[PDB]
């Protein structure tokens, strides 16, 4: 079973205008193939079909919890690719605009019309070509060493999506987000490498990193390293999975400092509301009925 | 953010029998048009995508809370396809197969074949065709109105799926996952249709049951209304979402009685474990020395 | 636009019996990518699409009134799956259904289970695999040449599939539907061929039948081509597309008889009516209320 | 069975240039989720699959005649299309095209470069971000009031894409189109929710409109208004479907007014030739030839 | 089984500049529905599948050898959407690129983000809207007369998708391919054509050109025809599929020339190396640590 | 540029009965995601792709070779399902065929019926559920690291479909070519493992094998490893990519012995034909005067 906390992994910056295109292009992150959808949705399944989760206790635990940050991740993208498409971020009416006027002219000529007519001008289940996210993407074989190595690369093919995507925009709310996730994929990779090491002996961590650029080298990465955020793995749990730090043990690969399993989820900061977009009749095309009746229900 | 614990949301009884067709149909279910991934993955982005979070608040807190609910539907469904293919369940370690013996020939003849070859014995992303889950059966328009007319109508539609399998299959497992479903599912579209009713004086919930069939005509469903579940929406959260009852309140469609919020999760029940099964090498051929490395890692 | 008749272009023969895996592979014939669907969807949008409508009228008629046949194919082929999937035809109410006594067992096992959980016990739109039919089965390319190619092709690639199936079943519904398709698309192969031939001096008509098997060697094709419909091109309009017989002349390729534009459609035969089934929900797990509903709205 | 008029259901002006992304956009209401092949294949095997056609007559015609408009509407939509990309329309003969000085160099830039290389620059069975219309857009469960149900959501859906596309062209072809069928979707939406009262009791028609905004804000749907186009549902038969009127009659959801069935199709308007485009070989690359070809078929 | 020589078809130009609009509209001759893996994968499981091996040969031979042709135009077509991707073809190092400067910003707004995203800007399996090569594309139903009329259609669609591609791009990299499969593809078409008339008496290459356009008017297809090109069906064997020569004789339906059996490959020309490109991290961010491994194997 | 030779890279036994189910199940190892087609495709597409030709020449030389191996792997299991539906195995003609006695009856049942419908009982570019092969199966990332770490997990991934579909039949031509692909998948993995080795230093070849089963417990890889072949590389090509022995150096994770490159391929066996099944109209209904069409080629 889960919990939710209203509450984004980190605190993103508001966004200054609209950029359709680079929404675009994140939605690579969220529903392609290497995005979080897939790093949750294979965690997730095989931590379901698991086989041996007291046996192979540590193992479980690991894969377990490493899904439940992952729901976090898919929410911080979402909530990236809708402040890049929010017209009125915070504003909860908009009064004036006609249809008739043509007030969605310019999404005629943008590379995703479905953000603006299948959805309200807010994220959607597919990549950065319109493709649909689908279960394929997902591997969940039920042997431990082969979903293992599946992972770890998983995660370091999710990584060069993100710094490509990193290098396409320099939005700062993209940018902020991107170089969070690419410390906690890196956590996410030291922690599959740590796994198949103790049960190969093949010291997969020293091909860390892939491709051969430090995450130092990005500048919002390199502030979540200097607060310590590569060494963090975080029990998303009230009291299960424990025994996550008989793996996430030793040296980091970033800098060889020691690794620490935080207890709890991190603080975090708050959720994120486009406001009102009245030309995609989100919520409503005038809302303030529907205002009005959400304060009587109070009433 | 999601925290997790590690529980399914009921009991399930052990099964007694390996079923493949039994769980290749419960599969669509899981990730069918109309499974357990079609309504999480609709409130879970509605909820992300929602606009007028303080404004339109129980709305708002409403969406979340069910798609957090929907995570522990996913599971205990897949869960129960687990069951169903399990070989030797809770036991860690089976001895003696030989590859050349043909150990999964009883396979060559099922319809889904890919729960063997693909996966380990275990559930996949797909419905009862095979046909994986995709992202457009996700609807998020951003209008609140629109998208809970959707969600109404999905979660019916969902209920016409499980009591058409409920009637495909007699295994104990499946229809105790599918009774608690239906009372659940009861409850989202309840919750839906009052959600409606608020916004638009329509009496949504005059529409139910669809399909015309009362949930307290199937036994399993019937148990679990006996125990008061079709009252309770859980609020899944330790401090967030407190706005229910401002729309989970009066009747309830079922009996006539008043509905709940219960504050936090149900006890739930215990995970389940398939055992070893060395013909699908999972969690490997033979797991011994892996078993000896775990054991390690706590002496150390 | 388009009108409509009640009535199939055909009397099919009433089932006797419910036969799963039969409705599944007559879906090839429905849905698939040689499917009725895509001849249909193919002439349909070339007749859209098509450019010089007036300069070029003879080979518009034809492709626009052959899309409008097709349209009464699809509706062919569906009764016929809906008859090998019907358990009580004709019939408005069957009583005591028990969900509980597994009344659907039967389809955990069959190939296509979507028949059963996503569909009534009725058509869906898909093949033989459960693959849903597609708009890249479609072929629009605006060269009148290259897409009556396209056509002739794709009426020769759908006469091989239907002989495939009629080969996979002795239900007599379907041999019944499938004797008649191949007489109606041996005359359009033939039309398609016969227009090719007058832009381009090919004799392409020489090259059938496709494959090298006479549709007279087919039990149930001769019994409508002794009746003459090999010979008929009917014109699906009120008043419009008649210029058909500028292309639609001279031999049969079937027996060298000449071939005739017939004014308006065939007779034709009654639609067909599955029936209750309560297990399916359909139309309603017991219909008695709305029947009442129903009755009452005349009396008013 | 089916017959074909060769008449559009209304009269649509001639383009006067070619606006690629504008069709790109269009195509979402032909061969998208929401678009018109959607409703009309929703509807036709509903229609084929109707278990107690004569048992349940009314709701019988009922989805066997809007089926049968909607046959129309794909027509409507698809010339829509097709006005948009045509260069030369209603010329029969260009000539001076010349292959190697790149003819179609604008189409590289254009969102959807399938209709110039897969079509003749030409209507395709696709949605705005060239997903291929699918069987599983339908929904035919046998069960009467769950299809109702749906089919009332799919009108109200698909008039959200219509308004959220005519927010984002100016173009007169594309706006009197979208005018028109918003006009005959809430018809359709009035339909299925008066279908679902009388079995139900519930108030659907209540609910209306769906997103909040009226029709006669759109000046194009409100001229088919003025001109009585919400009142009527046309019986698109020559002889069967005559018990319409026993579900649609009272009042209208958009003014109050009476309802009305009429016999027969409407009037319409001529169909739309394209006219030649010598770059995509269409109908040939010099179709003098064929001309005479048709010419001599008449002597 | 197989052999592969490290030479393209035929000598490419190089490229000037990137152009990744081009590159997504020739990705359609790839991994479209009418590319060539499409005839590529219909040939071979043709080959494969086909009944009466020996009894058949002579048409046996045809299409295992035309299979075994359209291996290199796969290979010639990925080597031009490669050259029109390519930023440094040529050169081994690129230093100084930093990721923070946003080095692939204009990749934001091109039509295919997942060249530059998935791939590391180099050629993907899809065609020009981003649809996946699907295996439905093929056609093997082992009726020899059924599946060579498909074959014939196909190099007729084919030739009609590459003709709509010259026409949208300039570039000479794009041209030169494409003028050089234009009289390729009419070989294959002309193959099969006779291959009909032996079997049905059916004129079928006097139907040719489609479209009814020849090849000789585009100026890159001319000079290969002037090298004598669409004579030639080379058999691209050691010493099987020698009976090509019983159906491929007799005139060429380009100019009534006598056609020819070569045997053997063309010489061709090199193959293609796209460079370094340190903002796709290909083949490394940095490569000349690798370079200098390569360099001690040799050792 | 390639070039093709008449023969498979092994001797098939010859099928001595029809099994469909066997046939749907071993296309999971030709068109499904962990398949030959996926890993042909992968490599070719790398080959075609990769940046530093000359300056990473002997990574490329193996890359280009593999995926030149590959083609002929598609070819043998192509050759093998045709085995499993071929009726009249090397039998050029079949009399007394008649569509109207049902002679298909069987596929009604088959898990594949488009074995049946769409190809002539022969292979098609699918998997084990009918899904069809598709381009996102292929990774082209343009970095050398990651994608010979995607091809190392592909082979291994490749390799555990390839038991599973071993321990469903025991047909003895499919149990020929998986125990023979067993070997050359070891061949492979061996490969991209020691490339990794020398590029990272991580000693990824002592990971092996995956699953934790050696091949040498597999009776028809036993046979082949006995004979050398898990020693060997194939240079197939007339003159390039002689840099392989650079990486293909040192010891086997078999047993430990020094591994080798062969010039140019192996001796290889006879290929398959099916044989006429007048049912499919396969090469056609009765061939008989397609077949003195031919004789005829050759008398002129
Ligand atoms: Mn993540
Ligand atoms: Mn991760
Ligand atoms: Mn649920
Ligand atoms: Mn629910
Ligand atoms: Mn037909
Ligand atoms: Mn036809
Ligand atoms: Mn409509
Ligand atoms: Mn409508
Ligand atoms: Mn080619
Ligand atoms: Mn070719
Ligand atoms: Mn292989
Ligand atoms: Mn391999
Ligand atoms: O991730
Ligand atoms: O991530
Ligand atoms: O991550
Ligand atoms: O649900
Ligand atoms: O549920
Ligand atoms: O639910
Ligand atoms: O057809
Ligand atoms: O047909
Ligand atoms: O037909
Ligand atoms: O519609
Ligand atoms: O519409
Ligand atoms: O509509
Ligand atoms: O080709
Ligand atoms: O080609
Ligand atoms: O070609
Ligand atoms: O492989
Ligand atoms: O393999
Ligand atoms: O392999």
């Amino acid at each position: 079973m889960f919990l939710r906390i209203d509450r984004l992994q980190i605190e993103l910056p508001m966004p200054k205008e609209q950029d359709p295109n680079a929404a675009a292009a994140v939605q690579a992150l969220l529903g392609g193939r290497f995005g979080e959808m897939s790093t949750l949705m294979n965690y997730m399944y095989q931590s379901f079909n698991f086989r041996g989760k007291k046996a192979l206790k540590p193992y479980y635990d690991l894969i377990a919890n490493i899904a439940t940050e992952e729901l976090g991740h898919i929410e911080l993208v979402a909530a990236t690719i809708n402040s890049l498409l929010a017209k009125n971020p915070g504003k909860d009416l908009e009064e004036g605009v006609d249809p008739a006027s043509t007030p969605l002219g310019f999404a005629k000529d943008v590379r995703n019309a479905a953000h603006f007519i299948a959805g309200g001008a807010n994220s959607l289940v597919m990549g950065a070509m319109g493709e649909h996210w689908n279960g394929e993407y997902v591997f969940t074989s039920g042997n431990l060493i082969l979903d293992l190595l599946h992972n770890f690369f998983l995660e370091v093919a999710a990584r060069t999506h993100k710094l490509r995507v990193y290098e396409m925009t320099d939005n700062p709310v993209a940018r902020e987000m991107i170089g969070y996730l690419l410390v906690r994929g890196g956590v996410h990779a030291a922690a599959y490498g740590k796994a198949l090491e103790s049960l190969t002996g093949v010291e997969m961590t020293k091909m860390l990193p892939i491709p051969k650029i430090d995450n130092s080298k990005i500048p919002e990465a390199k502030k979540y390293m200097d607060l310590g955020f590569h060494r963090n793995l975080y029990r998303f749990s009230p009291e299960d999975y424990r025994d996550l730090g008989l793996i996430w043990k030793g040296a980091s690969p970033e800098d060889g400092t020691e690794v620490v399993v935080v207890d709890g989820p991190p603080t975090g900061g708050p959720v994120f509301d486009a406001g009102h977009d009245a030309a995609e009749f989100a919520p409503e095309f005038h809302p303030g009925e529907l205002y009005e009746i959400a304060k009587k229900l109070y009433e």
